[PDB]
């Protein structure tokens, strides 16, 4: 369906009640998945699935400022499985990122990066096969 790793323009960037759905694959053995919300070379929002990190799986959620990664928000919960698979829905909210995967809520994220209309790409990347990406308002 997409090549990845698939840059989705945002045009305009992002605002509250814009809802972004990835639908895709996690491949069999997977290491990782990243979506990477990028103002520039600034990444706003990192959501990044970790399949192995000694041994453990873990979604890592961080910022990118002038090529710095900053203060990493981990929390346990984990729903994807190889092989299988997902949707990522990511909704704009006036305070966070709000995430739901496969239906379920899944995390927050607060807004570092200030200036959500010059959030303008969304990267996505790593051991998925992507079927579709889009956004629309709720
Ligand atoms: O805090 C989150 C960051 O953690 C560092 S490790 C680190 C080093 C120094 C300081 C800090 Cl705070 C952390 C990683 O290197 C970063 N990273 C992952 C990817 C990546 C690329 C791909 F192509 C993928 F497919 C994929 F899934 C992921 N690109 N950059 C990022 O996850
Ligand atoms: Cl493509
Ligand atoms: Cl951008
Ligand atoms: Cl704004
Ligand atoms: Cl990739």
């Amino acid at each position: 369906m997409l090549i990845v790793p698939y840059n989705l323009p945002l045009p305009g960037g992002v605002v509250p009640r814009m809802l972004i759905t990835i639908l895709g694959t996690v491949k069999p053995n997977a290491n990782r998945i990243a979506l990477d919300f990028q103002r520039g070379n600034d990444v706003a929002f990192h959501f990044n699935p970790r399949f192995n990190e000694n041994n453990r799986r873990v979604i890592v959620c961080n910022t990118k400022l002038d090529n710095n990664w900053g203060r990493e928000e981990r929390q346990s919960v984990f729903p994807f499985e190889s092989g299988k698979p997902f949707k990522i829905q990511v909704l704009v909210e006036p305070d966070h990122f709000k995430v739901a995967v496969n239906d379920a809520h899944l995390l927050q994220y607060n807004h570092r990066v200030k200036k959500l209309n010059e959030i303008s790409k969304l990267g996505i990347s790593g051991d998925i096969d992507l079927t579709s990406a889009s956004y629309t308002m709720i």
